[PDB]
DNA sequence: TTTTTTTT
């Protein structure tokens, strides 16, 4: 009896997963027992536990199939294909609609009875966030409108301080709830054109930690960076397309993405300076490291590199008005989980710790 | 039944998709039933909307068929076909003809019933543009007629200036207006191989601020751009076919395409400045910037830059003689449309205002 | 019933197609009835009309097969076979006898009754350039007998002397008429190796403005192209095969084909002085200058660089007998023809004309 | 109503092709009735009309498939595995025999009724060499037998100096004769470990004025030609086996093949200069260059350059005894014939001529 | 009927051949009769005539198919997985016994039926290898364990001592015996670090002379060597897995095998000799050159560089326990041939030959 | 499988 092909390919669809042989291997695995799966009885993995017991039929044919990794393909493709027809249609603003029901998701199992993750203990991560700048809420709302009306010349922000002040903390946090790329411009300018190739169809970049040229009479190290981004003046306008490479294949064309820039105090040419439209200083704050010298939790479980850190802190500080109309549903049954959870004086009570110093939680 | 490869065929055509994969997704989303089709509904997109309830039947027989890939690579194979049919046959008069009616189509709407741009904005573009060089409607007709008439050794327009001065907004609306694809010549000299490769079976090139060598009393960052032009001298001249390349393909083979250079005010040496039909030298001018300052909306949507701004232009100023036969029917009923909107007042309002300084609008 | 492939590829040997996209593209156009063709009423392309009737029943099964792309493919190897037999086994003097039917092919449709272009026009352009050397005529013929004996080490001629000296023009000329490709050597060391590749069953090349060094003492920069071809001398002499490269393609082996190298003045190696057979210096002329500057159609159809005009100067200066004896039949109607349609005093006074630097015609 | 593809194979072991488009071109000739072939009539090419009858019937159910290119893919292959089961089993003297009963049926051939050329002038050919240098049949004689005993180390003679020594001249007519190869060894030496894979199954191989170094006193522009020389010395002394690339198939290692090296007089190590054999730079003789003047139709047939010269001239001088003895049938038989046609005399009498600088006939 | 794939790929096993075209080629030779085969009636390949008659039927049948091709790669495919396998799962003890095993047979066949070969040979041949120092079949036999037992560190030794001493000549001839391959040393280790890589999978490995660091100030010209061993702690030492590049390939990386490196008489800093067991200087020595001055076959029959002739000196030498322990039994009867052919004595007329420079065959 | 890359 057959295979049907379009069963595989909505299991691809709804795990959207897009590498071959990772489809494959877990579609193979639905060929045993569903009703004695020991996997869907520890409930370790959602993306087989929900599906086990449809798939099982189809899986058992499956395996005795000889065209399997053909299937897959096939497969495979349609996801390909589903995310090229989205980049060319979709509004940003319908882009991070997107972007935030997924996470949404991942909260609702992470925060789930099987779910691992201590409500508590990540609310612990907000207060430390809402701790490293002034109005940080705000500032995270302004930084998301920016990225998503994506306004010729207003494009581009400057994060300066020394080192271990925090600076990469908040863009790997903000890079994780947009889902943006890393880059590297210190290079001999010869290499940059691979490196700018990682924009391709990125919503974010991230320009880490440039290095300019003098100041290392105040010790900072010198090199390359300052100069070049000086010269890539017009993907930062991102006024008209350009050209972008990827190894073995064809460039592309596009509007280069909006981003972050990250240094210690090097000095900034005039040029650069007109690019930016907010330099944040981050400086080091001495209370903070005695807090999180007795919170380690917070570095352990990676709570405050996390957009899902980030994302719990919108949800508590913005109005319901602030996100988008389609979502606004999950987010006041978020709200009401919250409000449950902790009455305000708890929560304040954990930003007077961490002013103090002191550990968070008491 | 069996899947209709024809039906297939005609909607790539009609689209004039050609790639595989936006071909495939685009064509997936036809299989649900038509009569519930949102996207039908929210009328967001016409090359789904408009196909969607013809295209439907096949649509379903097409998401159960083992074969899809192959069934697309075919469909996309006729609409490359086409492309190279029409580079041999055309007459350069012809397409240009023909990329005009598709902009033309684009302004129909843009500014048709669904009523998703304001043509009065786009109006005042032309007028910040018309200020940007003297008598700018006739460079703009000068050029065109250069590149239909493409005489060898006649075919390239050198763009200088400081820095800001709108050289390359100037060049962006060209290239839009003409289709082409601009390249960068300040690579090493070996890359230059695919580079160039880019320029296949297109109407225009831009070279891109060229760098030159040296005078660094002229505040230049240096690199290969002017020298490596230099030992390219055939590739301006136009006078016999060469020889191109792209990524894992064997040599194509023709004339290169006609095309401007743009650059700071480096010296040239005077073998290259033989090859240059014309020179435009750009000056900063304090009423654009003051009135851009407070007429943003140009920036904001990218007005200043994009080919339908320089085509309202033309179809303002110049006499319907000037156009290709065929489509002067379009070109009345369009200038009509314009003169029915505008008062010759209303513009030299504008026009006053720009050379005022004050935000355009008044 | 079912597509004729034997049909496809006797539409590919009567039209001498190669690109397998081009044959696909306008064998797809004789699906609709040629009874109502617009292309065969306008008579436009006859690529197209003298065979749309033919093929037209075929065309239409062609539209609905599955493996179009491979059909195509067959009957494009059909004609690449054909070339390499015909290479293998015809006296260059035929090919060369064949490559002249094609031109007058061409030509009886130039001045045919449709009769596109103008023969006093193409006339006008024969006179300029015999007027550009000494005994133009006969060095046309030396040229031709030297690329047909194909003599080793003796099988290039050089062409020097400044900018602007008409060389390229010349060449240009020569190549269309015999049908050559043009190679560029101040390229890569490594990358020249697919460059080469291109000569493969080719009867003539050229190398462009082969770059000297040291010559920037002489305001000429210097470069690879004199570096290069020190080296290749064997390609040069033709005395032994040589092998050749084609990306994704095993060598063949073969000798290289004769050719003409352009350079402006460089110091040349004795070395590879001894390897050009004759030299020719070429000089700017006002009066030339002047002429085209009134006579610009001669540039705008390029008619002084087509070999069409070079054939058409071989018609009025050789006695008949120095053409093939198959070919004397059509020489004769078109020099009758030609006599017929100019004196020889209006020729006389087209180069009075000329000489006089004022406009061709009067 | 079915191709055989055995009769397929025949033709392509009878004609020894192997170009898979060279052979698909031939057979389809043979689709059109032998009756009336021109070129049978003609008696144009003998492997044409020797087989056309025969396969005329295979012919035509062959120009109807649709798997034409693969038909010739298998025929192909089976040329070349019979060239690699000869290439190990056979002895160097068994080989020479069989390449020499090849060159015998081409003279069969060119002297033949068909009678092309004729001896007359071919004979004036081997005065002019064996004029060009000592006793030079013995001297012939010589270089086959080291190359048939091939000893390791001991595998190569070389020229060197002056441009238009006639080295080359010598070195082609001696790889005619063999069927070796040629090759270059001045290119990167990266792309020559690709390059010397064409030295798969020869017999003997020739590389033509490698690049040295220094000899700036003769003007020698220098180059990594010896530097690739002092590497490749295992391939030069054959003492091992080396592995020799392809594309798209597996690189094969086997023992090297023996040759002939030239250059210009450069530089090159002794570490090289004491391995070769009986080397010889030889120096030009004018009044050869008055006599070429004089007998121009030696250039234009490339008499000087082909391998057949040499054979006639071995035939001419050497005893019956000193061959195969197989083919000492067909030596008595054709020495026969050159006494046949020449006294003595008529050698003598050109020999004369060519000694004293008259063209060769009088 | 049909062929079988199985017949064919016993032939593969039998004869262990592992070319396609080979197979292919040898394969359809035995569609003729094997009844009248003239290469089986003529004995002259074993690889033919040991298998025609089982073949024919097979054969014949194979001649006629269509996927002749696939049948070869499939049992190409099976030969190389054998391969690998025995790669993977056995000592060097059992790869080495089943190498002396093939040696063994191919003395059989050289000194067979045919009598192809006089031992008496090789006797020279093994009286010249005795020469070079005292009992060196033993310090064969010695290094020979070396390389089995490939103990950390015990597994290098140095060949100091100037050019022509036959010492690498000895360790190419070692190849046959146990493969492996030879290496230069001479760069910076920069550069040698992307050639290291061909020691990989190697069983045993040698390397070519180490010059010292500026050595023409030690009056042996210069390159880098001796620093880099000097300073690559663990290489030659080989305790654990060792990394290494062949030029633009991937790490690769396992022990690095043990071996031989050569100088010719340079100098040796500590960390250099720490990587050998043993350092030994040799030379072209008087009565050694005077006696190949005096002496040929033994180079011409290239019997100094065979494996045969070392596994003869160990067979004349080394007692039979000595020996791979089944092989022991064949080792008897070589000795016997040996013994029943040549007295010591005899053979120490050679040795003496040898020792005064006279020439060994008397 | 090459090509492109990588090296350069
Ligand atoms: N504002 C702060 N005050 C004190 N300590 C800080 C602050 N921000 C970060 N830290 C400490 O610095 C460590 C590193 O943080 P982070 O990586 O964000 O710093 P950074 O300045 O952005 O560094 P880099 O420039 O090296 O990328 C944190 O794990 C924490 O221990
Ligand atoms: N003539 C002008 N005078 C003053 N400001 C100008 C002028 N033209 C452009 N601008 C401002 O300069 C900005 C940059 O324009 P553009 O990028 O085309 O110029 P550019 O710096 O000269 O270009 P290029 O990248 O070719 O060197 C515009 O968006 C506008 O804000
Ligand atoms: N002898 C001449 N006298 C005057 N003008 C000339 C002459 N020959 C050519 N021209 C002009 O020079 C233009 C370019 O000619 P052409 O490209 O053949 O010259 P070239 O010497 O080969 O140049 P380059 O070195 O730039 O390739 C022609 O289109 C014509 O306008
Ligand atoms: N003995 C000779 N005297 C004069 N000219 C000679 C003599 N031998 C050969 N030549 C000339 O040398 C020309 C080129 O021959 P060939 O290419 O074999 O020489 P070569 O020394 O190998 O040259 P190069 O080093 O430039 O490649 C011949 O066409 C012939 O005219
Ligand atoms: N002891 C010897 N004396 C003289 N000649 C020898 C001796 N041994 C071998 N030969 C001959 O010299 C040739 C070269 O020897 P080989 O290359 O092995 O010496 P080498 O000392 O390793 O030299 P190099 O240091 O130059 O690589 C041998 O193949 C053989 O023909």
């Amino acid at each position: 009896k057959q295979v049907s092909w379009k069963l595989v390919t909505e299991y691809a669809m709804e795990t959207k997963c897009d590498d071959v042989l990772l489809l494959l291997g877990m579609y193979l695995e639905f060929q045993y027992s569903f009703e004695m799966c020991l996997k869907c009885i520890k409930k370790e993995q959602p993306s087989h536990y929900k599906y086990h017991e449809k798939h099982y039929a189809n899986a058992a044919i499956f395996a005795d199939s000889k065209n399997q990794k053909t299937i897959c393909q096939q497969a495979v493709d349609t996801v390909l294909a589903k995310k090229r027809v989205d980049s060319l249609q979709l509004t940003r603003e319908q882009m991070l609609t997107n972007r935030f029901n997924d996470l949404l998701d991942r909260m609702d199992i992470m925060f789930g009875s099987t779910g691992s993750a201590d409500i508590e203990e990540w609310m612990a991560g907000v207060a430390w966030l809402h701790c490293l700048l002034p109005k940080m809420d705000s500032v995270v709302y302004d930084f998301l409108k920016c990225m998503v009306y994506n306004i010729p010349k207003k494009r581009y922000w400057l994060f300066k301080g020394p080192i271990d002040s925090g600076k990469t903390t908040l863009a790997a946090a903000l890079l994780e709830l947009c889902g943006g790329k890393a880059l590297n411009v210190n290079l001999p300018l010869d290499r940059l054109n691979f490196e700018l190739g990682v924009a391709i169809d990125q919503f974010l970049v991230v320009f880490e930690d440039v290095k300019g040229t003098g100041g290392e009479s105040r010790d900072l190290p010198s090199g390359q960076g300052i100069n070049n981004l000086d010269n890539l003046r017009d993907y930062l306008d991102g006024s008209v397309k350009v050209n972008l490479e990827k190894k073995h294949l064809n460039k592309r064309t596009q509007i280069f993405p909006p981003g972050i820039v990250t240094m210690n105090e090097y000095s900034v040419p005039k040029t650069l300076q007109a690019r930016f439209v907010k330099q944040i200083d981050f400086r080091p704050k001495d209370y903070l490291k005695h807090c999180l010298e007795r919170s380690e939790f917070l570095l352990e479980k990676r709570i405050i590199q996390s957009g899902i850190a980030l994302l719990l802190m919108l949800i508590w500080y913005r109005p319901v008005a602030e996100f988008a109309q389609s979502i606004q549903s999950r987010i006041v049954e978020w709200k009401e989980r919250l409000d449950k959870e902790f009455s305000l004086s708890v929560y304040q009570k954990m930003k007077f710790n961490v002013a103090m110093g002191i550990g968070v939680l008491d």
